[PDB]
């Protein structure tokens, strides 16, 4: 008996939203103080956040090899929740022959075989036989570059991390370690970087109706006690990409504001050694590499500070041969429906936290100069609340415009979050066309940990300096 007409009918018949069947929707973020600072001890931390949307669509789901037996070339599954979360559901019935098709280079014509019963033991022994056949006969023992797919991304909460490397955030969590917490506090930054590296892919030929992958023995109703319905309506694996899977984490709490640009400007290549504060955050940084294995077990995790050791990993693992076994690492799927390819709407949104540190300082007045001299000497003190709002001081040295006579000295105690700072110093000639000269005019001075303010000179030619120890 044929159920051919029947299964096509009813699979016809499913009404869905293909978007709406794979949606991911994340996070709300409904309120934040947007920009806050704090005096620690020593130092004024100023903590800058930013709601901010990811919206992303991607055709590649990656494989988590937990349960996988599921996924091969052909394999039939659900769209719903849990394809979304990497964790697809099978759908297992007798199948029709299946063509599959890999991608190594200058095989037949042998490179596409015919798969009689496409059960995932039968295609993957089909796939190892081609591979086989590539190594003995194709490749020469040459080693066959990959090629990559990379993601790059700060992180700052799960939903945002994995929509944005296109990685599920609990295997990036779990092999890397991502204290989200911390994050959030301002107190590390962190970023991940995500290569796949594609040895081959093998791709099955697409059914040209629904009911052409099932024997016909299977029934409608069958399938719906496999789960199958409008809301988890049915999905053929088209093609998987077969290789390898590097993570990078580069983390630090150092509190520059070019820590996102260091670090992916490290990624990028050695020549961030030809950097100024690139590689002094570097050098206050730690790095991870994670190369996945074909299971959990077989995962492996270095961490070290020399970021050569890292670019080591990566290459290691961007090339194939024998002797470098690939793994499932993604794959793409199409509505059985529609043979419309089917993509994961990962819709989130997130808080972007950048934190920066100011350190408090002093100026250091020094008169022996041969006059009477006077100092103006002003400065703001930037603080913020309640809703972010920057609230500014006005500051004065209570002695601006005394005067004050050789030999002098004061220490004038400037605070971290201090701005805006106006040094002048004059001194009075005796000159009926020019009683007083200004000896420092300067104007918009840096807050260094010592401001040396020092003037000397005589009065007809005085001379002063401001430096910063």
């Amino acid at each position: 008996e044929d159920h051919t007409e029947e299964i096509n009918d009813k699979i016809y018949s499913l009404n869905y939203n293909e978007l709406e069947v794979l949606a991911k929707n994340g996070e709300t973020i409904e309120n934040f103080v947007p920009k806050e600072g704090v005096k620690k001890a020593d130092k004024f931390i100023v903590i800058e956040r930013k709601k901010k949307n990811i919206n992303t669509t991607p055709v590649d789901i990656s494989i988590i090899d937990s349960v996988t037996d599921r996924t091969y070339p052909a394999a039939l599954q659900l769209a719903n929740k849990g394809f979304t979360e990497n964790k697809p559901d099978a759908v297992v019935t007798k199948r029709n022959p299946q063509k599959i098709h890999i991608d190594l280079p200058g095989m037949g014509d042998k490179a596409t075989v015919e798969v009689n019963d496409p059960t995932y033991a039968n295609v993957s022994t089909a796939i190892d036989n081609l591979v086989n056949q590539w190594h003995d006969n194709y490749s020469g023992g040459n080693t066959l570059p990959a090629r990559t797919q990379y993601t790059e991304s700060m992180v700052y909460s799960k939903s945002q991390i994995e929509a944005a490397l296109n990685v599920n955030s609990k295997i990036l969590d779990g092999t890397l370690g991502i204290d989200f917490k911390s994050i959030s506090k301002g107190e590390k930054k962190v970023m991940i970087a995500a290569y796949k590296q594609i040895f081959y892919t093998v791709s099955a030929n697409l059914p040209n109706n629904p009911a052409d992958v099932f024997d016909k023995s299977v029934t409608f109703k069958e399938l719906q006690r496999k789960g199958v319905s409008n809301e988890a309506p049915p999905l053929f694996v088209s093609n998987v990409a077969y290789g390898r899977t590097v993570f990078v984490k580069l983390e630090t709490s150092s509190k520059s504001n070019d820590v996102e640009a260091a670090f992916s400007a490290a990624l990028k290549g050695t020549d961030v050694k030809t950097n100024g504060k690139y590689s002094d955050i570097l050098e206050n940084s730690s790095f991870t590499a994670v190369v996945l294995g074909g299971d959990a077990a077989e995962h492996n995790k270095v961490v070290t500070k020399d970021f050569d050791v890292i670019r080591n990993v990566i290459k290691d693992n961007a090339t194939f041969s024998r002797k470098n076994p690939a793994y499932p690492i993604s794959y793409t799927s199409v509505f059985l429906k529609n043979n419309k390819i089917a993509g994961v709407n990962n819709r989130t949104e997130y808080v972007e936290t950048t934190s920066t540190e100011y350190t408090s300082g002093k100026i250091n007045l020094s008169h022996q100069g041969a006059y009477v001299a006077q100092y103006e000497i002003l400065w703001d003190e930037i603080n913020y609340d309640d809703k972010g709002k920057e609230v500014i001081t006005k500051r004065r040295w209570d002695n601006n415009w005394y005067s004050k006579t050789s030999p002098f000295s004061t220490v004038i105690p400037l605070g971290a979050n201090s701005r805006n700072i106006r040094i002048m110093a004059r001194e009075c000639t005796g000159l009926a066309w020019e009683w007083w000269r200004k000896v420092i005019d300067e104007r918009d001075v840096k807050l260094s940990k010592e401001i040396n303010v020092n003037i000397s000179g005589s009065t007809l030619s005085p001379y002063g300096s401001i430096t910063y120890k």
